[PDB]
């Protein structure tokens, strides 16, 4: 009946979303900016509906605890009724597929490597030979997963080492593999996705670089529990505006017009 | 109740369909090989269904006749019942998402040019300030689609040239396309997606290129008929055969293990 506020969980990841500088002035959705910001604009304008933006509890994407089988992340959120979408760069996996409702992508991406400049390393395959150079992925995203279930050789020798580095080679956030990266004076490497990579290449101290290709190619969605009724129109929107240039416009808003490090 | 043998449809496409040089001498499946020949046997294993290839009869892709609103190619095909999956470069657009289902994507691809090699011409922008050198596209297809419905200037003012060209600047297929840069001296340029101009640049004679970057991001499906019960498993399929390297596997296998131009 009623149309209600429709909730939408998202995470803070640059440059999708993030706090203003000035967000302790704001209220609401004003406190937020980011492609994912313009992005759930746009989405609901085109779906006729009101939102509230919150970030995700425990500030994780997804993963399913195998003894407890409990969903974390935005994914637990809209598997236990606590979020009505998420509009975040959420990967469109197998797993999750099986459990909610993803639009049609609105950006692709694959996995890939963030040195630090001039570290001697140009490839997975360079990583997975060699021991002095760390390197690790993020918790709790589709990242890590690829690898603990990669039948690919060189992405199971990396997986074998990674899994059992000491200390751990893992990190909680994007922020912390990046920063991890800058202090570590070339001995460790990031496995992140192509779009974070490539946004952060740009950012000062601009200081890190993306070498390679990427291991993988895929994309984000939009997410809704499954079943929604919002997943046909939220849909529909996404190919509408890919169709208009707008993803196009906002990725170059976020990425590249935002660029530190020179044209 | 009783499984039936999955009708396919599908386009004589390189490298996605082609004959076997020997096809008179097999029957059915076996008169075709490619990309989508490959996917089509990976799908129905994983889906666990029995499935007889068919080449559109009219060789289109789809597209609906604005008068009649009937639905051509392979579009149409699935529309009226007369086949029961496509399996084929079939753009995701809105305008067919409306009207069948789409697993999510297992290419991505975007239009790009393709030249004669030594063309002048390094943009969509160059083409669009010079008169000299003719340029279309495929009939009855996204691209087509793409720029008859751009509201960005550059390619407004390309559909404005083309719509009214003389003689026509629009093929039939792509092989007629690519002949005609070919066969043109540099005076024809052809505007057709990443993924098929990539492939002909890898082939004998050697004397096309792609240039520029690509005009948009997008991707191609598999379609069923809307609500068809083949979907859900199918598009379960595509995610798996991405996450395990198959779809990357393929890609290698028909585009650049089959490269004649050189490593
Ligand atoms: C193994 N590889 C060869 C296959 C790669 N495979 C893909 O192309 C691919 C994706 N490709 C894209 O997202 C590219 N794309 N497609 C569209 C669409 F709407 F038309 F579908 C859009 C984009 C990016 C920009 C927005 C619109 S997402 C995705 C996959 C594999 C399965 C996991 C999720
Ligand atoms: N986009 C990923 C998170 C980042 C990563 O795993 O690298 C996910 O949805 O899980
Ligand atoms: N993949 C396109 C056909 C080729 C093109 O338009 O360039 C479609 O599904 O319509």
């Amino acid at each position: 009946g009623a149309n209600k506020t429709v909730v939408v969980t998202t995470i803070l990841e640059s440059p999708y979303v993030m706090m203003k500088k000035n967000h302790e002035m704001l209220e609401g959705n004003e406190r937020y900016e980011g492609y994912c910001v313009d992005l759930a604009a746009e989405i609901a304008k085109h779906c006729g509906f009101k939102y509230k933006l919150t970030i995700v509890g425990d500030g994780k994407y997804g993963a399913r605890d195998a003894d407890t089988k409990i969903w974390n992340g935005m994914v637990g959120e809209l598997v236990y009724g606590k979020a009505d979408i998420a509009i975040a760069p959420l990967t469109i996996t197998l797993v999750r597929e099986e459990v909610i409702d993803f639009s049609k992508p609105f950006m692709s991406l694959g996995i890939s490597i963030m040195i630090k400049k001039g570290t001697p390393i140009e490839s997975a395959e360079d990583l997975s030979k060699q021991t002095e150079i760390a390197y690790g992925t993020l918790d709790s995203g589709s990242t890590k997963e690829f690898f603990r279930r990669s039948k690919i050789a060189v992405f199971d020798k990396m997986w074998t080492y990674m899994r059992s580095a000491e200390p751990s080679v893992f990190v909680r956030t994007t922020a912390e593999g990046v920063a991890r990266v800058r202090k570590s004076k070339g001995k460790y490497a990031y496995l992140l996705e192509s779009t974070m990579n490539e946004y952060i290449e740009q950012r000062k101290p601009c200081d890190t670089m993306k070498v390679g290709g990427n291991l993988d190619s895929k994309g984000y969605g939009i997410a809704t529990p499954k079943g929604s009724s919002l997943g046909t129109p939220v849909n529909l929107a996404v190919l509408k505006l890919s169709e208009q240039g707008v993803l196009d416009k906002l990725k170059n808003k976020w990425w590249y017009d935002k660029g530190e490090c020179g044209a």
